[PDB]
Order: structure tokens, then sequence, then C-alpha cells
């Protein structure tokens, strides 16, 4: 009926990152697509996930998909 957000671009910083689980925490600033506030989310790295060098408190720009409870990270890099 109308426009669905697939890819949701935000930005954030890393809390923590588990390669064990594939799993990235991040404390995401507001994203006006989606009406959201400042979250701490988990997000997913999947093997399609473009991955650049990251680290716990580093300013983060990413993009991921929602799949019912999974936010699947699309790309992740360090952003100013
Ligand atoms: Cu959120």
């Amino acid at each position: 009926m109308e426009a669905q957000p697939q890819v949701i671009s935000a930005t954030g910083v890393v809390k923590g990152i588990d390669l064990e689980s594939k799993k990235i925490t991040i404390h995401h600033d507001p994203i006006a697509a989606v009406n959201a506030p400042e979250m701490t989310m988990r997000f997913t790295i999947t093997p399609q996930t473009k991955m650049s060098e990251i680290k716990t408190g580093d300013k983060v720009a990413f993009n991921f998909v929602q799949q019912g409870n999974l936010s699947l990270l699309q790309d992740i890099k360090v952003s100013q």
C-alpha cells in the first residue's frame, strides 16, 4: 500500500563484538526513517555482511535489514 523500509541506515558507537556468536552490540544514534530514539541493539554479522575493521568505542555507519527478531548487517564501517 506504501513504501516499506528495507535497508535501514544508522550511525552509532560499537559497545561489544562477539565473533563466536557473530553479534555486534551497537548503541545507535536516533534513526529518523523509523522514528527510533537512541538504543543499544544487537546486530548480526552474516556471510553477506561487508565488514570493515572496527573495535569497541568506534563511532560507525552501518546499514541493516530486519528479519523477524534479527537485524542483519549489510555493511559497517568507522565513521566521523
Ligand atoms: Cu533501535
